[PDB]
């Protein structure tokens, strides 16, 4: 990426991802996290 | 149009438009405003 920022607030976000709560059996939402980003080359997510 | 309203909640709203700061270089979000609206034409936007 160019840019990343993770936000609790929806105001310039590009996209969501959605916060759940697993259990034995059933999965359900329970929040949403919001992503601003822009794809780029600057930014590398690394496994370590 | 033959209505068309702005607003700062999200009733009702058919699209939104991006508020945003712009700077010498980065322009970034702050706001996002709502609008309401039917193609029509009974109102016309004009230059003056």
């Amino acid at each position: 990426f160019n840019k990343f920022c993770l936000s609790l607030s929806p105001v310039g976000a590009n996209c969501k991802f959605d916060v759940a709560a697993r259990t034995r059996t059933n999965e359900q939402v329970v929040r949403s996290l919001y992503v601003i980003y822009e794809e780029g080359d600057n930014i590398v997510g690394v496994p370590s």
